[PDB]
């Protein structure tokens, strides 16, 4: 898991360009973020809901790291936080969040949800 570039609307990770939100699993597997799930309830994914977060509970993890957008406009709903209340949960604007992901990678098992826009 290596991060090469981070800018509004576009991140380069593992050498691939992602012009949309992504989920990075503890194993390093990368999938697109199914943000439409949160939209289909809150009119916007600006509030990541539990129905969406549950879809990412695939691999065991110690830390849930959320890149809340370059401008930190995304946030986990209280019910989402409840789902992972037994985990270490970090929510930071995206560039800082990815820099921290790079710093922490390799020790704890980290599940990361990265919002690339606001």
């Amino acid at each position: 898991m290596k991060i090469e570039e981070v800018r509004f609307g576009l991140v380069k990770i593992d050498g691939k360009e992602f012009d949309h939100d992504i989920v990075i699993y503890p194993s390093g597997r990368i999938e697109r973020r199914m943000k439409e799930i949160s939209k289909k309830k809150h009119g916007t994914s600006h509030k990541l809901d539990p129905e969406e977060l549950e879809k990412y509970l695939v691999e065991d993890f110690d830390v849930l790291l959320v890149g809340t957008g370059i401008y930190g406009m995304l946030s986990l709903l209280p019910e989402s936080k409840k789902l992972v209340e037994d985990k270490e949960v970090i929510e930071k604007p995206t560039k800082e969040a990815l820099k921290l992901l790079e710093e922490l990678w390799g020790k704890k098992r980290i599940l990361a949800i990265i919002h690339v826009t606001c």
